[PDB]
């Protein structure tokens, strides 16, 4: 079971670089708009703690470079949004596909794009975790690369790059440019919560191993929810939700084993550890496949 | 903890077609006018058996080949047979075809794979070639004809087309010339591969990336010379480190000031000792599919803990 991004393709055809001064990041350009991060507009001085409104009213249209590779896109209208630039420029993205801005839940997993001056560099699967931060690969110049997924034809953005936080990890908006988490764009210390690990994730990845016939550790137990959901607290474990519930429907129904009773079994190994076994070849629960990436990968789903 | 990053595999998606021949479909790479593809397409389910390619090929026209664009045919208008790979010349040139190369990679040399189905792109990720000449992907029945590639600036380098999984649930396939990596052949028979080793000089890259992201519980104040771990990493089913291979590690030996046989000397603590349920980089496992180019690439400009 290895990770697997969606193919790029889609979204390689949506980058641009966008410039004030010397600080240039990425953005995002669908028919005639492109969104970057609002930082874009700031300097050295400004990022402590800027007045985006008051440095924003000293910007024109005339003042954004906004390239595809070498070639200008003429900005023709700015605005605001949150925590994202829209800027309207005067030539429709004739490369633009199908696309849905969605906002995501800690756990959903995602696609990121990393790219450097409008140019795509890499392409990795991440999930956000509890506390909306994602671990992976963003240096110097990432900011504006998007994370998405890719549903038959149509592209749903969900996360928009813009900063790193002490311990490493990373923090960024929606394409409405609204944080995940009590992050703000400043060039100041911010501390994420306390991680826990995604519940439902690793009730994935067991129903994942049943599928593969590794199914050692199915007991004869259930549980209820609420049951479940207070010892897996005591486990940093986040406590399961209705719609989790619901999305492990397909893998229940595909191995015939009920939610709850998954979930006891999930009990038994948090209280009792795996006593030297592995599941799927792990000696570590997996908490970044989602139920949809089980599937999705177990039944070779394509995109176009 | 460090990731697998794949290549954007755009310029790749552009060149998928779906290959037919009576009830077999598959994946094709359509370069200009011509579309390669593994050569099983042209076997029924009995054929695959037990195959005399140039026999099954013989009996084949051009009118028994459906090559399809998405929506859209494409008229196959000459056929040869390279190795285990076809080439069908078409009527239309691919106008999306990149810069390209065709190369034969070397054992533990990584390259990203575009799995297809129907001609459709499905998903990205990087393989590494194992020692044995197999590689660790997720390929499904229809997956045939995806290929591994890796990029350098608008060059797309194809080394890998798939053909079968072995017993193990591991993968072979050929280079871009249909010359298969290893010593498997193209029947639907049993294979074993070769008993696989550890690539030496991605493990050190990757203990590299570790001590740069602040994970430094396994270095010690051993040092070795390279014959001496030498003769420990064969016990270990690891590959000898050659003065070459210590040569590439040189610029994560100079960004994190750890000498290339001081990280041999902890290395050969961890095959010695295990990891006594300790984890580098959130693995629990010593990680060989990333090359020190690889590292490189994600650790150039972090700051070192
Ligand atoms: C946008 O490209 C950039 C992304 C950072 C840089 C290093 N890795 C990343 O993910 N964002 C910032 O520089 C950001 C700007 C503020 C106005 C939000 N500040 C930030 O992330 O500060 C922490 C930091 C900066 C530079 C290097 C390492 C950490
Ligand atoms: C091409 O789409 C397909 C890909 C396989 C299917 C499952 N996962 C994959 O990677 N290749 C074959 O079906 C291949 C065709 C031969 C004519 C090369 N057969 C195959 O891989 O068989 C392996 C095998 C045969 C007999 C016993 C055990 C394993």
């Amino acid at each position: 079971f290895r990770k697997m991004a969606f193919p790029s393709g889609k979204v390689e055809g949506c980058m641009v670089q966008v410039t004030c001064g010397t600080t240039t990041l990425n953005g995002l350009w669908l028919d005639d708009v492109v969104y970057c991060p609002r930082h874009v507009i700031c300097t050295s001085e400004d990022m402590l703690n800027p007045n985006y409104e008051d440095l924003l009213i000293r910007k024109s249209n005339h003042n954004f470079l906004v390239q595809a590779g070498n070639v200008q896109l003429r900005v023709i209208g700015h605005s605001m949004q949150n925590c994202v630039l829209k800027l309207k420029v005067d030539t429709a993205n004739p490369k633009t596909p199908k696309y849905k801005f969605v906002r995501i839940q800690p756990g959903q997993t995602f696609s990121v794009l990393a790219c450097y001056n409008g140019s795509p560099s890499g392409v990795y699967q991440c999930a956000m975790r509890p506390n909306f931060t994602i671990k992976g690969s963003f240096l110097n110049g990432s900011c504006g690369s998007v994370g998405f997924n890719i549903d038959y034809d149509c592209v749903s953005f969900c996360y928009m790059h813009h900063m790193e936080l002490p311990t490493g990890v990373h923090a960024g908006t929606d394409l409405e440019g609204n944080f995940y988490g009590p992050f703000v764009d400043r060039q100041t210390a911010q501390a994420a919560g306390t991680d826990t690990t995604i519940t439902v994730n690793v009730l994935a990845w067991l129903y994942a191993a049943v599928i593969n016939g590794d199914r050692w550790f199915l007991n004869r137990f259930t549980t209820t929810l609420n049951d479940f959901n207070l010892v897996a607290m005591k486990y940093n474990y986040e406590p399961l939700t209705q719609d989790h519930v619901d999305i492990l429907g397909p893998l229940s129904a595909q191995t015939g084993i009920a939610v709850l009773d998954m979930c006891a079994s999930l009990k038994e190994l948090l209280q009792n550890g795996m006593n030297g076994r592995t599941i799927l070849g792990s000696a570590l629960l997996e908490d970044e496949f989602t139920p949809f990436d089980v599937v999705r990968q177990c039944s070779g789903v394509t995109f176009q």
